[PDB]
């Protein structure tokens, strides 16, 4: 049930993203007057990611919440492949690292919403597999979504694990690495090395390289938050890096805790981080 004429019904407009999947641009639902991202595949181009591409769309198509960018529909152009999705003009959590550090009201507002989307994925028996803060984007009034489906996964009644070799090596849990059978809990590992990239601008062992990391994780013990941070945020790190999978707690279990419900705060004070990056990427060399 996918669909063709994107031009009918929507406005292609400039480059704002990018990505090895392919590009995306901003454009116009000519119906609403609202803004979207279209990513175009060249599918005569992208051989054998194809597989992924399926995956993507299948996935989005698949989700309904206010945490997981929306999917308006997937588009046959000639040889190109028209996805197109929400825009969200805020900026992705990383770009508001860029600027300088975040304090731990914000690093728990945006752990709290991305807790929300894992909840929202998780019940839905889907796997992110890419959490980190670059797949993290805002609206500019400081609405938290997850984005970039690129790798999810989707269990099933008949394959209730999943075992693919996804992810960015940097984020990914030890059992991704070793290939073991894994599930949600995948995401919950991510999501605590996402809570050290927040506090500290970047994830354990980013300046290695990462074929480096691949063995560096499933061996060492794993990362803990280190440097003048509260208790609740340490251990909110610590309960989710744990190397045991069954011992880490559920993105609902997350959501009660201590560190979250003691920091987090309304979204909309996130606009100040937006304004922030927004200054700051103006005045850049
Ligand atoms: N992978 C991705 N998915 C959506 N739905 N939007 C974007 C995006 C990328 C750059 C700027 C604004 C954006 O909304 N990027």
């Amino acid at each position: 049930n996918l669909k063709a004429d994107p031009e009918e019904l929507f406005t292609k407009l400039e480059k704002i993203g990018k990505g090895s999947f392919g590009e995306v641009f901003k454009g116009i639902d000519n119906r609403t007057q609202k803004v979207v991202a279209i990513k175009i595949i060249d599918l005569e181009e992208a051989e054998d990611e194809i597989e992924d591409i399926q995956q993507e769309i299948t996935v989005l198509s698949q989700c309904d919440s206010p945490y997981v960018t929306k999917y308006y529909g997937s588009y046959l152009k000639d040889t190109k492949l028209w996805i197109i999705m929400e825009y969200l003009g805020g900026g992705s959590a990383l770009d508001l690292l860029e600027p300088g550090p975040l304090d731990e009201t914000q690093i728990a507002t945006i752990l709290r919403e991305i807790l929300k989307g894992l909840d929202y994925l998780h019940s839905e028996k889907k796997i992110h597999r890419d959490i980190k803060a670059a797949n993290v984007l805002l609206s500019e009034h400081g609405e938290v979504k997850l984005a970039d489906f690129g790798v999810a996964g989707q269990l099933t009644d008949t394959q209730i694990k999943r075992n693919t070799f996804v992810g960015t090596p940097f984020w990914m849990a030890p059992e991704v690495i070793k290939q073991s059978a894994y599930d949600s809990k995948a995401d919950i590992w991510s999501l605590g090395i996402t809570a050290i990239e927040l506090a500290r601008g970047e994830p354990p062992h980013s300046e290695l390289h990462p074929m480096k990391v691949l063995f560096l994780i499933p061996k060492n013990n794993p990362p803990t938050l280190e440097g003048n941070y509260s208790k609740p945020l340490k251990e909110f790190v610590e309960a989710c890096l744990n190397k045991e999978p069954s011992f880490r707690p559920t993105a609902k279990e997350l959501l009660k805790h201590k560190f979250i419900l003691r920091n987090a705060k309304k979204t909309s004070y996130l606009t100040e981080l937006i304004d922030r990056y927004k200054r700051w990427k103006a005045e850049q060399s």
